[PDB]
């Protein structure tokens, strides 16, 4: 549940993803992993279909943006309705084409997370503290919503 899109190679993105997945698994849920800057293949998109109930996106590096162009088209076909998109700031250095895509999240009105503004460029310990907390907090939305609220007596 909740597909975190990260990069195992470039920057701390993989370690940030670890903070998210482990923070939520430790609580007791289970987070999905997808490398937006490495393992971008049909196998990732296949999982995105079933796990489409929640997504998480970090920064948009130019080098990775070139590999996202194709998959992005397939994503637009899979995701719909009002699902979760954990957009978290972690590096002040994007690529211009990001804004046109942000306009989509804006207009379509998807469930966005805590929006920060330009964290220098290099992810710091603070970034981990935001990733874990905001990620878990987003998961707390998905769980209550998809558990049908009164579907579990307590």
């Amino acid at each position: 549940s909740i597909g975190v899109f990260y990069v195992s190679e470039y920057g701390y993105s993989d370690r940030l993803a670890q903070a998210i997945i482990n923070g939520i698994t430790k609580t007791g849920v289970g987070v999905d992993v997808v490398d937006l800057g490495a393992a971008v293949d049909l196998q990732e998109l296949r999982e995105l279909v079933g796990r489409c109930t929640g997504l998480v996106i970090g920064m948009s590096p130019a080098a990775s943006a070139a590999s996202i162009q194709g998959a992005l088209s397939t994503i637009l076909g899979s995701v719909n309705e009002k699902q979760a998109v954990g957009i978290f700031e972690t590096g002040g250095g994007d690529d211009e084409p990001i804004d046109p895509l942000l306009s989509k999240f804006r207009n379509l009105g998807l469930t966005t997370a805590f929006p920060a503004i330009r964290i220098k460029q290099t992810p710091t310990e603070n970034t981990y503290k935001l990733c874990e907390e905001a990620g878990t907090d987003l998961g707390q939305w998905v769980t209550r919503d998809r558990l049908e609220h009164h579907h579990h007596h307590h």
